[PDB]
């Protein structure tokens, strides 16, 4: 005498409800809800579950979402403070973090990421136990070390966003000078993220045609190596612009969900675990070409770098062990 | 002896460039970037150019968009302050306005629109003589009518967003309750967008099963008249919560361009010229089922409404008429 | 010193390979071929076992199938004779039979079915113990049916294509009589598949208006039950023409398992066990709006049919009932 | 007094109806078929025109596929003997053709495929003046310059399928060999579609990696070269097995169609007018990489092939320039 009971009956069987393809989201702010709604209108994902301290703008962000149901292809959206809210996910985005203040320190802000860190990956494993981790959070490198060193998750089932986005922006530059679309145009940025990144210029081709071998060459002087700059530059420009960033990045980490959970054998320049690669001798993360697969981080693209290359990726792999003098302060 | 030059050939023969499946979002606000990343990522048009008064804000949202390409299928992005970037758009997507002040009245609020929209519209007919215009801007229906009044065009060149988005809501909250996803649910939420939007008790189903005779009935009291309180609350509860909405907004909006630019006459509750239809006798703008195709609006669907409902109907178009008091203060 | 060696290294961790989407099809026929690439264009599995008796035709099906590997998303496609190369799918398609002969009864044909499947489903669910069952073959009523006893599943995971696609021409009929597209128009087929297929004439509609109010009705003499005739007609039509049927079929069957493996809850005119519903007392497979997920079918849509239209219903049940009396000739 | 005028009613203002991104097919074979399904499945056109001269097969062909539209997004299929029904299509495939007999010479195939050629494409391009051809139909290099010349269409305007499917079978192949995506490999087979098709070593790569420099080399002696091989057997290798070919193709196809309909300046090797290329100096059709955008070939990405390989290039051409000594026996 219900309408629900006048009109929906039952099979004598049935089975407890269910999701397989659940991916987590932490963190609601403008990288979050950015790789939030690529990683729907991309159907990736039988559920999304959404995870942030701040209650109100977790529920309203949930909601909004949840409101346009009729339009997407996934059945369950939600949203917790808590973190059982995320438990059975295959792959969880952390872009939660603090943003460096006047007169930081990067050994400081990194500390001040460790502190909030402390709180969620521990939670997210012990609730998740056979999930992946995806490291959005700047600095990325950093934050991936301690992402791995704060769960106890095999080195292969944690990630850092690390270069991608950068190669995704250096192709696009290379794109609009040459004429063709940003995919058929190749080129990596590697090493570690930001302004210490490493532009392989002896990889870059369109069709298998070496630029290098074209142009004379390039590496070193009449303007192409600008392309690299404001590779990186291009992007303070946008913050300089917007007051931040979030539409490209979310981009790029439905472009990394969709390889990891369609267990694709993707080529990505992610942030991995480099010890013992082109002369590393410690726990140090930075960007090399991996294949991905549901299972994370399935091999590792050995580059043939210059020592000019390998030097400078080298000179990271210190700075960030340096900084690697973590808990408190 | 240039890079290019020296890699990029030539067929003796070629044509000027072309883009033919254009769509322009006017305004980068929430509802506007909403918008714009739902169409691309969506794959709906061939270039989609930006255009706010605002010009860092522009320049970078177009850049954070740009970045993003090689995750894309459109081949352009653009944005301007001028309307000329805007030209030869398919579609245009209208997301500006103001508010609505400490004290201000609808009339007052519609008037301060009218003086905004005096500067958007008539240049975006000028550049885009073959254009349909999708309002999205609050108030719809009355923003609706001014867009139309303003440009010239057609009358089924002339859509607003309307009632679309409150039913995909009415939808989603059926299903919760009814236990099937919100697409194999039906009920139209149709008239005057907001507060005054009727609810047709009488169309609800599932299958081709009509809520209304099975439940014994229902409109007039044991507690599901809810469920359309808070489709219209529930979007207040967003903001309150949020402090805005976005993306179910963008979603629905893309939902529209995709029938439109596919030609699919799909039908929508979408805002339309209600001039006498349902007893209705003068130029108000509320929302009718119609069904689109690349021209706007291909046809109206029917509805047999009661009295009761046409008679709502009624009291919007007057109350609506009465605005329709424009052109200054 | 291998090429491979070379160019690809490895993190100190690593997980045994995997699929967990599987997706597998019995029979390269017409009616496989066309579900087994309406699967794969659609992204919903990543992985797709081809299954048939047919050494060479599965195996250069297969190949035709990998070599496009690049313009799609799955990762894994292969072809057994064998059925262990369906070990582990989430969803079992099942195109194989016999196609009835000069002087066949429908008796016969059904015992020259049974011996068939006594060979492939017994073998589909001891290597794929967590399957659901989807029977595309024809009588399709009949050999779900038979796929239930063969089997030995819970009655939920064990699916008739039944009336999806008759209902799919139906709302196409519809549509191209009205002027809108097929998925705006809604009238349901349900009962036995094929000549005895019932047309729920009171459920037509389009935005929620009912057509039978309208029309002064419609059911009983001036031209519109014609839509049902060539539904089932315009079928032989196809046959007549081209010598077989596949690809709305195909389309229809992606249609399904998008539901199921994106665990939608998405009502479908599927067959199942309609025991007990509508008078119905025995072990009888129908066709009912039913909601999917990922376990089946979740639940029933309750029409309230006539007894016009409940006694048709008996009368099928009665009439298949009678055919099961089945092992052998 | 008609349901059609008791439920569909009018805006007082209309446009004529309307197609703007219309596709063409001729011939309703396995590669037509195919080639038909895969640009539905993908949406590319708003419409889509089948054209073959067996009646019967095209009408069923026709119906199997509008029956479907409730799972597509392509609002209007038809099929025509006639050549009208292709009436203001953006782009024609072309995949009709005979297939080569018992003693028959590839000078005699390629004149049997003249005299059918004189019947289709003088009557394509008079339908439709602005359109683009895409030659599937085998010789493809040889059938390319007769559909060129027989229509009197730009250069650019005239695409033979060429080498794309055969370098998305390599790119498989090496996929397979090395553990990555078909799609993070990258080489080209380019010249002759066929026998003579030569295999790019050196732009062989992984991530921007050259094989080349990592393998100690190859070219010459150790198997990998194999790797060419059957990527042109592995071809007749399938046809031995199924009787024919038509899913990779097809789906080849599509890639093409999105590109150029996308307007993307996506590269692709694609069969072009190679005049004065590589010290060719007739009117000869080959595979380079391409840069498509909507209005046909943009671009040629000029490789610096060694003599060894522009050598077997100019002998296509030769070989190509003297069976163009057509029009009759």
């Amino acid at each position: 005498a219900t309408l629900k009971d006048k009109l929906i009956g039952h099979l004598a069987t049935s089975q407890e409800p269910r999701s397989y393809n659940k991916i987590t989201v932490v963190g609601v702010g403008a990288v979050g809800m950015a790789c939030a709604i690529s990683i729907l209108m991309k159907d990736l994902a039988d559920e999304v579950a959404l995870v942030d301290v701040m209650e109100d703008k977790l529920k309203g962000e949930m909601m909004d979402l949840q409101h346009g149901s009729l339009f997407l292809h996934t059945a369950k959206i939600v949203s917790g403070k808590d973190y059982s809210v995320s438990a059975g996910s295959k792959l969880v985005v952390i872009t939660a973090g603090a943003r460096q203040q006047e007169g930081e320190s990067r050994l400081n802000l990194v500390q001040r990421n460790v502190n909030i860190f402390k709180f969620i990956i521990p939670n997210i494993v012990k609730h998740s136990p056979d999930c992946i981790i995806l490291v959005v959070s700047n600095p990325v490198d950093v934050l991936t070390y301690v992402a791995w060193k704060l769960s106890g998750l095999p080195m292969h089932r944690i990630i850092g966003s690390g270069c991608n986005l950068d190669s995704a922006r250096f192709r696009y530059l290379m794109g609009e000078r040459l004429g063709v679309h940003s995919c058929s145009c190749h080129g990596w940025v590697i090493g570690e993220h930001g302004d210490s990144v490493p532009s392989v210029w002896s990889g870059m081709n369109v069709a298998s045609i070496k630029l290098h071998p074209l142009d004379g060459t390039n590496k070193d002087k009449q303007d192409w190596k600008k392309l690299h700059k404001d590779v990186v530059d291009s992007a303070y420009e946008v913050i300089k612009l917007k007051g931040y960033t979030s539409w490209a990045i979310g981009l790029s980490v439905a472009d990394l969900a969709e390889t990891i959970m369609k267990n694709l054998c993707r080529v990505h320049p992610v942030s991995t675990m480099v010890k013992d690669f082109y002369g590393i001798k410690d726990n140090v993360f930075l960007s090399l070409p991996c294949v991905l697969n549901d299972h994370g981080i399935s091999n590792i693209v050995k580059m043939k770098l210059k020592p000019n290359e390998e030097q400078q990726l080298q000179k990271s792999a210190t700075t960030l062990w340096d900084i690697q003098k973590d808990l408190k302060f």
